[PDB]
């Protein structure tokens, strides 16, 4: 029934939007990430089954966080800041790799990174000086948390020039802000002893600690950061992500030591199996592995959707 299917879509879309608000705006979700993911998959399946439900501002097409207002100063990113599509099974991973191979061939190599379950942050360095830091927001416009980001010890005020890597005129770099697991638990126990509510989990603790109107609150908390992507850059043309990370390292920016470069899907699957067994050994919350086409020229050819790059996928663990 066209009437009945539409009401079903409306209820599900409204529910998805409610939880996106609770997660992205309040850092206070009321259901688990797994439950949220199933709701979003249900919405997508409803749209695939009934094409008349495809609507441009559905949660299935937008960066989570779109459509909400907040108390922070809005600031436009220099380049779109996107989400990631997911693989929850081996079949979904292999379907992605096949699609890569069908478009760009065997030339693609695959960078395999730990997917940090933190809060996204975008930093802008102008002539080597940190001038702005922003949350993802709706992917185009973020929230100004520059003063909060300056308090993070991992985030430098100034880039250190290298002889091999001159400082770019403009560097927009993206990464994850997070707590180590012991610090996450210590903050929750500290909050509970003060009578306040603890955070649900490491992600919301990090996001809530970063998104503070008073940056002194952020300063008291041992936030960490790892850079894992590039936005707009001027005066720097890395040919590959792994070469970009060499420059970021040289400049004094934090990069993960756990990343590996695989030549093919078999190599990628070996690394995903490895972290399935060893992710409990990482001192911060990991919700998967991000697989990325390493060659920047191939990323540009693969492109991106309205909400995620086509050249990367997040494999998510159970
Ligand atoms: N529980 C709830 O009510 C609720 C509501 C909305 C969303 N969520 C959760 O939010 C997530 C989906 O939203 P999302 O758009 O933030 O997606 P995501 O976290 O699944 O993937 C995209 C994000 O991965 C991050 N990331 C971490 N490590 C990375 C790496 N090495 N390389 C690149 N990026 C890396 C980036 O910040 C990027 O924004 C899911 O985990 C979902 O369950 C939960
Ligand atoms: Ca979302
Ligand atoms: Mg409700
Ligand atoms: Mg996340």
């Amino acid at each position: 029934t066209a009437p009945e299917v539409l009401r079903q879509w409306q209820a599900l879309a409204e529910e998805v939007r409610e939880h996106q608000f609770r997660y992205y705006v309040r850092d206070a979700p009321i259901i688990s990430d797994a439950e949220f993911d199933e709701l979003l998959r249900r919405l997508e399946a409803l749209e695939e089954q009934h094409p008349e439900l495809r609507t441009p501002d559905s949660p299935t097409q937008l960066v989570g966080g779109a459509g909400f207002a907040t108390d922070f100063e809005p600031v436009d990113h220099l380049e779109r800041m996107l989400s990631l599509d997911n693989a929850f099974t081996a079949d979904e991973l292999a379907a992605w790799a096949g699609r890569i191979h069908a478009e760009v061939g065997d030339a693609a190599h695959y960078l395999c990174e730990l997917k940090i379950d933190g809060v996204a942050l975008s930093l802008v360095y102008r002539e080597g000086r940190l001038t702005r830091a922003s949350t993802r927001g709706d992917g185009r416009t973020g929230e100004d948390v520059t003063l909060n980001a300056r308090t993070i010890a991992d985030v430098p005020e100034r880039l250190t020039p290298g002889d091999d890597y001159p400082v770019p005129e403009v560097l927009e770099v993206r990464g994850e802000v997070f707590f180590r697991l012991d610090d996450f638990q210590a903050l929750n126990a500290s909050l509970v002893e003060e009578g306040k509510a603890p955070f649900a989990n490491p992600r919301n603790s990090a996001a809530g600690s970063l998104r503070q109107k008073d940056p002194a609150v952020t300063a008291r908390r041992r936030l960490r950061m790892i850079c894992h992507g590039l936005g707009h850059v001027e005066g720097f043309r890395p040919a590959t992500l792994h070469q970009a990370y060499l420059a970021l390292r040289a400049w004094g920016l934090p990069v993960s030591e756990h990343t590996t470069l695989a030549t093919d899907l078999a190599g990628v699957r070996e690394r995903i199996d490895y972290w399935g067994e060893h992710r409990h050994e990482v001192d911060h919350e990991i919700d998967g592995v991000v697989v990325k086409v390493d060659e920047v020229a191939l990323q540009r050819r693969l492109g991106s959707t309205s909400r995620a790059p086509r050249w990367a996928i997040a494999y998510k663990y159970p």
